[PDB]
């Protein structure tokens, strides 16, 4: 459509850079990471795994550069996230892969900050057993970047979860979703690892 | 980010080796292998097939060339697991395609040395009759290259079985879980091939 | 820790490379470099000396080769400055030897890049004459390397100084601190040297 | 397909046996055979020689080393014929060359347990003649194991014979089909050795 | 590791050949195929199909040049399936696809024999039903390869079917596998085909 | 590609044999014919003709051999229909050559089975009238060898005519498609010849 | 193999053609279609969905260029079928994606005709309602290019159904197969575009 | 011929894969069957036997590799039907041993897609009995993988019979030609099978 | 003209290679393929068919030798397309043969890619019913290698589809013009196929 835009993407697309990290300064990347908690779509008891529908908020600034002046033209830029880099970001404990609910599109802004959020179908471990009684259940699953150390990645949450979105009728009502941020070590590694972990406890209506 | 760490990363993935096992030098690849027994996610008695979450650790040395003079920089790098290669263990007997919970992404070291660890789900054949009993029962699936003989990839153990990281409540009790390693022949090939045996026995708590 | 990780050092180290320009073809060095000047420590009226507080960020590109498959792992290894080559770039006029604030580390990435900053402490001539003055007083040091032409290392830089680290309750305010990059001559070579003046302007509080 | 599918053939074909019975303990394999007669082609009078359509059931368990430790996987594959060992028994009194209706594929189930069933159309020898009378004719063939006496294999039988499969609009009318197991001794050899005789007497509609 | 078998892996995969049947002589490419019933998984009633879990022993021999002088070296190599052409074998009646246990390695020797075994598990169609009954049932599969023909692959087969590996403990009993070739037209074309007809024969224990 | 392929395609190619029928033991060939009317394009009242889009399955087994022994290893290739010897078969009324719509390609099989699918357009008499009417019409076209008695090639069919392809949206219903196989003679020759009748009958929905 | 064999191959696909419709002139390129309706599989009362077991034998004929002069040689040739284009034909209402038995083997003829035949395993919506009552039940399932219009490919059929193959003991009996072809508009498009209509008709036994 | 076509059927044929079923994941896979009836050669009232001259379309998609970036080239290429694996789909009552009219030689393309045509003339079992009748006569012939369940291979037909292929002047009409696909079960094992019944209905004109 | 040129054409072309996939290792050859959808030039409502002129951008790698030290000389050559192997890329459901815009020629590169791009004018089958109407009309036709299946040839898309070419003035406006790539299996083999469906919605402007 517009000229103006379409240099925006083959320039930052075919010139600006490959799967590397563009800050050779000594910087983390940060991502900042979100979840707003669509639904809980089923549990089962047997499997003692249960669905959740989410999508992840993902942000963070990638390093780019103007060789046009820029003028005053397309701000964003909407491209498949093949294109980009994108985080490892991965839940610890899925019982099998997730789903994709939407395509993988990325707004990218001038500034170089990136805002992708998929929407997932994510199956878990957790137990259902007593989501009937009043006092509920509560599950918990981290998220953060499998390979990367707090060094490499450094995890941010503005908020605890985003319950807004939740659907009305959902089957299963949320008492509280909670994303706390902690750093956790492993056997493999010396380093610090960042994950988020959210809890969620919900119960039957 | 890094500039220092970014001329690692690029070094050793442009310049330094495609698949081929750099060491000339008659040297077998050795590759520790190590279970940590997340969680016994579910058993089918009609199937006969129990679910294992487990991640595996796995670490090899591979050469690396050093071109440029290592100052003190960034010692260990993560990549996708895509960019080096990595070992063909696999599950002998896994009735389905194992499931992969984590980002493929290993870390590396200037040494040389690799850290893969994946986090799996894996399906394999084991009845679960008398889960129930006291006495419990008692599966067995032996993991290992399925190409290499003893001769070109050798697996080793630190230890056992990792039952620390084994969820609190999980639907099954972990009576004892061993990774003994074994070297054994196939009517294929006069060569010796070693594998671990994982014997986990478990019972309903 | 990681074995994968570990793999990593020992290749680039043992058999990546000695001191030597790894890069054949015609491609001279570049080493970015930048100044965050921590605080002016003290000015010395007899001597003419004043002292800087200032970490060095450098950042180059070595070739690096990459024997084993790179998987995903360690991205980034940290090492001491001693085990890779590292530049030359030193103030023209220091009154004396400067002093080293940090341990010698340096990241190193997988593409080759290397960040390695130094923190120091540096005298160098500059007359203190009319610091409290409302106009200030102006001194001038250029760092660049000693031996190298412009063609075999080449300076840039991204900004003119970093301030924002600057000592809130330091003796000495800033009034402007600037790293403009120039090339000049001497009676000694026929070849161009590239330099990076840092003029900070600044006065007592 | 199904990779977990995949491996277990592998497994069982490349390394688990050759030619060779695998059972060492002093266990003598049995092999029991089913009869479904299909129907009654043609009766040659000139010949003597009758046809019959039949598929034969055969089952016999055969010794296989489980590696990989089996979970919930694919129970049962199927494969050619010519891949595994499979038993000689033959008709004692064919005229030609038994035909093959049905591809050579064979069950094999984790126990060990092998399913084979073979179509066959047969031609042995036996007088038609009073076929259209009342009383009707018998025919006799014995089926068994060429070589093997009693000692290495055993004949099973669990009935008579399978007319339900029989065609409803066949040309002959199927009086009573048996199968009795006997054992027989040869002027060639003092070992016993078994057979199954099918007697079939029928008449022409 | 060994430079000696760095080479030999290197020519072969290199230099040595593209998909494209290497042989110019009229020679048509011989598949000996055998298959180790590991184990029957399970059967589905209502679904009429019955899962395997058999590894497949294929072997062909394939045209490799010599450059280098062969001296005492690594005589086999272990390389991924994937590098190498194999065999279109397939199951003809699978409802499903099959999926792999084992990962697709294949070794290779300098005669050019090259030996692959997959693992797999496979769905067929069998008709479980009176598998209680002590007659048992038998089920029938057929394996070759889809596209060549008799006179562009040859099937042959050493036994009859392989049940030393045979699970001890299976659910299902194996009355008697066989492997029987059998070489087959179809309407679609005048060349014959040659299968392996897998029958096996099983009930439960 | 594959060095292994490549030799098969070029054995069978090169050395395997010319356009001759390979079988000399007395053995017709045999020819099985499926239609998968994918369409009926469109009806021309004034010529009286009716132009459907169908795709033929044939498939025969072709006599190769196999020169080196075949390993595991490409088990069907493809070529192009021109390299080896296809049926004669062809509608007996056709108003019009026929055209091709897919490409000449046909997967051949070691075992020497071939299968070729071509797709066509085919141009016959019929009369279209009574289309709109709910009886509807019926149309005849019968396919076979033209050349070749029942004696040199025998023709089968598995099943009716192939419904399911059936364009959802197509000018005209389909209310049944048949397949039926006759042997009929000609005053030209005393052989008895086989074809296929198709018969269809649509109408306009 | 047999060098002649493997020039073919080579010619045809190195230097032969790029998925282009290599005819020029206007010829609309025609598909047979053919059903083979192996076996009917499973039926689902809730899901409302049947599965057909069928192979679908496809012709076509593409026009291919004769370099060198062609002897006496390889007349067929196998290759997979991602080595040359293959029609578009799929079943309009399937309510999965369908999984391919067979390998994609296609064989190629010299004149360009091209024989494909996969085996498919088919998930399509129809009530299994009063299968068990004698009327039984009927399906219908259309076939045909999706994109193609009746100009671009015509599909010819040359028989109705092939219940020859139909597995004996299948859970349901077929009353009568038929592939019926059909042209048909959609509001999409002003051209009319031709679809097989396979209609089957089956019940329990 | 070309080069391009010369790769490409190496390397699926030497390093692509041998006889096992390539795909790892949960699928089954689909065999399409189509029959085209070309003709009913005889008819003999005597044995009961009926000889049917037919083409089976068999398609089904095998999982390929492709190592070299595919380039516009050769599509289709056409092998030997030994080369690659097929399905195993017989007639269940077939008197006599099928004769192959055509040669194996299967299409496959880039997709993976195979096309495999067989001609052949098969005899089966058929009361021939008042063909002469206006009624006509009735015959079945089921046709499906004789080992392969449901589960393993799915078989799918897009109509009912081929009848346009049918030859003019065959010795017998063909009042219908049916291919309805049945799903059945049989008393050796609890999976379903499915099978395509092959039902003609034919008379002398 | 140039002498250096010259010799790079004979040499590849007399000397390098007859039709056969040169890649003897195991790599499947992928084609990347774009279309221009340059105009839809007519519809005819009767007939349901609709031209497209349209331009198939096709990609390939053929592995070739140089022999002759290569110099800076003549990169990229162009011949005729008869002289290399091309994909046998069809269109599924083409109503008559496409016909060629363009001379076949194709640009060669050194490193073996080639792209050859030809013109056409492709009639398939699609209902042009509601073109007037707002919401316009959809087809869809599929492209894909004939034979070839998955596993020889592997198609790739880089982008949707190319409307900038689509001609200003045409008579159809271009509502949106999509090419997925789908892997699809038939019923005639067992192996996956790979087509990209080109869906076209357009309307009248």
């Amino acid at each position: 459509t517009k000229k103006s835009r379409e240099e925006i993407v083959k320039e930052i697309l075919g010139r600006a850079n490959p799967n590397n990290i563009p800050i050779v300064d000594e910087q983390p990347v940060k991502v900042s990471f979100k979840y707003s908690l669509q639904d809980i779509y089923t549990a089962d008891v047997g499997t003692d795994q249960v669905e959740l529908g989410l999508w992840l908020v993902i942000s963070w600034k990638d390093r780019s550069l103007s060789w046009s002046n820029e003028c005053t033209t397309f701000n964003e830029l909407t491209l498949p996230s093949k294109y980009i880099w994108l985080p490892h970001i991965e839940v610890y404990n899925s019982i099998g892969k997730p789903g994709i609910h939407s395509d993988q599109l990325v707004r990218v802004y001038k500034d170089g900050t990136v805002t992708f959020v998929p929407q997932y179908t994510i199956r878990f471990s957790c137990a259902l057993e007593n989501v009937t009684t009043e006092q509920g259940a509560a599950c918990t699953l981290k998220f953060g970047p499998w390979t990367y150390d707090v060094r490499d990645l450094v995890l941010d949450e503005s908020q605890q979860v985003d319950l807004t979105t939740y659907a009305g009728g959902e089957r299963f009502q949320l008492i509280e979703a909670k994303q706390k941020v902690n750093k956790k070590t492993y056997p493999c590694c010396p380093q610090s690892f960042e994950d988020i972990e959210l809890r969620v406890t919900f119960k039957k209506i």
